[PDB]
């Protein structure tokens, strides 16, 4: 994944954590050999996987609860460390900004020309709910989906509620999420 990913798990956990944890975690993950992720340099997706790996050994919590956290993290970071006006430019809504996400990753990959990005499908079910259904060329990641929509939920002063009704992991299709929202 790029570089980019990278920093910002690098972040969320110095910030959390502290440095001298951060610097365990990317010895365990078998990354001594780095001395910084360059944000706009493509990296072996396997990197993402050892650091997510080392964080849920280092620090005692399920991998899969770290991706949660990670999910909500990236919506901040991102406003932060220069997409903030492409953030704004996908709407002030969840709904909207679900429609627009594909659109939002053709525009993030015109500067990252070798980007792998999740494509997104809504079916809207009312003025309060939708049906979300995510694919990917990566295995694992629904639970950093489930983050990402409770980050867009503070985002937009909205409360969200998300339940997992398909899993690629045991043998559909996709993953698909439904989703209850409400100002
Ligand atoms: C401006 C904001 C954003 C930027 C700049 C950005 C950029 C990226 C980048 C660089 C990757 C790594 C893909 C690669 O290296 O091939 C990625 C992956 C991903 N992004 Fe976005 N992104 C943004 C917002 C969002 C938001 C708000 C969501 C909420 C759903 C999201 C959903 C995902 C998911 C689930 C992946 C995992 C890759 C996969 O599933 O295959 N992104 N994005
Ligand atoms: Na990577
Ligand atoms: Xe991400």
């Amino acid at each position: 994944m790029y570089g980019l990913v990278n920093k910002a798990i690098q972040d969320m956990i110095s910030k959390h954590h502290g440095e001298d944890t951060w610097e365990a975690i990317k010895q365990k993950a078998g990354l001594e050999d780095i001395d910084f992720f360059v944000g706009m340099e493509a990296y072996s997706d396997d990197v993402t996987y050892h650091l997510v790996g080392a964080a849920s050994e280092v620090l005692g919590k399920p991998a899969e609860e770290l991706l949660i956290a990670f999910g909500e993290y990236w919506v901040t970071y991102t406003s932060e460390e220069g997409y903030g006006e492409l953030l704004a430019s996908a709407g002030d809504s969840l709904p909207e900004f679900m429609e627009n996400l594909d659109n939002l990753h053709a525009r993030v990959g015109l500067s990252f020309p070798q980007l792998r990005p999740p494509a997104f499908e809504c079916q809207h079910t009312s003025s309060k709910s939708m049906e979300l259904h995510y694919q990917s060329t990566r295995c694992g990641l629904a639970p950093m989906v489930l983050g990402l929509l409770h980050g867009l939920g503070k985002r937009f002063q909205t409360k969200v509620e998300v339940t997992q009704t398909a899993f690629r992991e045991t043998g559909e299709d996709h993953d698909i999420f439904s989703i209850k929202y409400e100002d």
